[PDB]
């Protein structure tokens, strides 16, 4: 589990959207596993604008921070997980580590911000979805 805090903006893996978050939505994409809702209490993060490969993430299935290499966000091939089928997914970068389905929601960051969140694992990789690109959540 996990969001990011940006603004009055919530930003979590879709498939762990609350009804409150559908409630209150802004904006969602099931190819990219993303979800916005909006909040009353400004949050803590910043957004990354940047075109980084390399950051950290937390991985709750381990309780640690790593560092990590990562692909540009991509069109990839992701296979079943316990929380979809396999299937295409959008804007996801992949690096090398530990990613159970409970470590959806964890924060990757740069130099810059908050790059995204965990939203993939298995064979030793873990995809992460990209908010980057997402101009949007700067402002109103
Ligand atoms: N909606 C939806 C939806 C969610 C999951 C699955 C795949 N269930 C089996 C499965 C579990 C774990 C695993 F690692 C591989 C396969 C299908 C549809
Ligand atoms: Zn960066």
């Amino acid at each position: 589990s996990g969001a990011i805090y940006v603004g009055n903006y919530r930003v979590v893996n879709r498939h762990l959207a609350t009804h409150n978050d559908w409630a209150n939505l802004v904006w969602e994409d099931s190819s990219r596993d993303l979800l916005v809702s909006s909040t009353t209490a400004q949050g803590c993060d910043t957004i990354a604008r940047c075109d980084c490969q390399t950051g950290v993430y937390y991985c709750s299935s381990r309780r640690k921070h790593y560092p990590v290499s990562f692909s540009k966000p991509s069109l990839i091939f992701v296979e079943a997980s316990e929380y979809y089928p396999a299937r295409y997914q959008s804007h996801l970068m992949l690096a090398v580590g530990h990613s159970e389905p409970g470590d959806c929601g964890g924060i990757l960051r740069c130099q810059h911000g908050v790059v995204g969140i965990v939203s993939t694992g298995g064979n030793g990789l873990v995809g992460f979805a990209d908010v980057r690109d997402l101009l949007w959540l700067d402002e109103e």
